[PDB]
């Protein structure tokens, strides 16, 4: 069974322009594809659900009490430390809320790459090196991999990009090694429950 | 007017393709080693510069040797990417001499995956970024993406443009991970040793077309 699903939500300015409407309408329904999606990993019992959109946070912290009630575990991933500090602090209040909770691990991507996320772990490292705490040739798979996003949770099973476009695009690289990767041409926001069983056969056939 | 300059494959369906014949596994391996000549010929001859390919056989490359002059008499040039290190010293040296002999080469650059994995290529990358800031360097600031980029196999050539996997399934195994961050994926059901000009042409032009 699938256990960790990552998605790029990929298609809210297509959509919109597709109805005719601004950019922002792709936006309401774009977050609207984000609840029912949250909401079918929940209940189909997925342990962790991964969101990269391809700031808008700013939105989901008014979210934060309803996940909370279900029982979803919130985790932002990325480099948040330029954020404006109240934003920050908003961050891990939610994350800090929610950290106990043990049904669905919900991970955002606010501001990530994949490069960035191996580079802050080898910039721990380096300066593991400098303290003298660790040897060059120490350093392995099994270590890198304790300092990059998301190590202590199942590993990514399932890559799902909407939208139609054939790229990882820098979301997660070291983590996807062994994933299963599935292209749509379906945009975010008509994304629906439907769509992703059937990127969940995919995986079920791997 | 394809546009791609370096074009990364996994060989994939071999096996497959020998049971559907009714033939041992020998056979597909075979059939797939014409199938690589035909892709390297093919590569050379529609302007791409690099070509890297990852066989998803430890006597397999040792029988190369016959290889490498027709290589070289192609004017491809050749280079092994992995860990090479915990191979014999005999085959460590017939390495490096294949590597020295067509380094000069003007066309087509061919790298070949032995005991390759992404991770590990990220992995020995680090460990040249540790020993610098060791022996004093490298400050663990000064580190960023540019940096360890310079340190991946085949930092030097052009960055991979497209990654062909044949044989069905959809997943990369580990094969480039870091060189990968912004190329475009094609999967093709079609198994390794029938991969042919035409679907390379296909995969080619779905790249322009992307
Ligand atoms: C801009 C991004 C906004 C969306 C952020 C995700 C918030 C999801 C809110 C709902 O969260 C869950 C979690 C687990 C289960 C359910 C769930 O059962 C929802 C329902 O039954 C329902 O909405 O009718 C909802
Ligand atoms: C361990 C390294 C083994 C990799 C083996 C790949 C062998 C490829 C040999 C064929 O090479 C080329 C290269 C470039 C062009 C051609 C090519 O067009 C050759 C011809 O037209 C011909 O020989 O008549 C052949
Ligand atoms: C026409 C000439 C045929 C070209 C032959 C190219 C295939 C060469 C492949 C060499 O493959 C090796 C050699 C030694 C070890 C490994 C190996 O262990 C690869 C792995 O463990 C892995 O990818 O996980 C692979």
């Amino acid at each position: 069974g699938c256990r960790h699903v990552a998605i790029i939500m990929d298609g809210n300015g297509r959509w919109a322009k597709k109805q005719g409407k601004i950019r922002a309408f792709g936006h309401k329904a774009g977050a609207k594809s984000v609840r029912r999606a949250v909401s079918f990993a929940a209940n189909n019992g997925i342990e962790a659900l991964t969101l990269y959109a391809f700031l808008f946070v700013w939105a989901l912290d008014s979210e934060v009490k309803s996940l909370h009630r279900h029982n979803v575990r919130l985790r932002i991933i990325g480099d948040t430390s330029r954020f404006n500090s109240r934003l920050q602090e908003r961050i891990r209040k939610s994350e800090a809320l929610t950290a106990g909770n043990t049904g669905l691990t919900l991970n955002i991507a606010a501001n990530y790459g994949g490069r960035w996320d191996i580079v802050q772990g080898v910039r721990q490292l380096a300066e593991k090196v400098q303290q003298g705490n660790l040897q060059p040739d120490q350093i392995d798979e099994e270590m890198l991999n304790q300092h990059v996003c998301m190590h202590e949770l199942a590993p990514v099973d399932l890559v799902i990009r909407t939208g139609g476009e054939h790229r990882i695009s820098n979301f997660l690289l070291w983590q996807i090694a062994y994933a299963e990767l599935y292209f749509t041409d379906v945009l975010w926001p008509d994304f629906d429950e439907q769509d992703f069983e059937g990127a969940l056969n995919a995986f079920a056939n791997r």
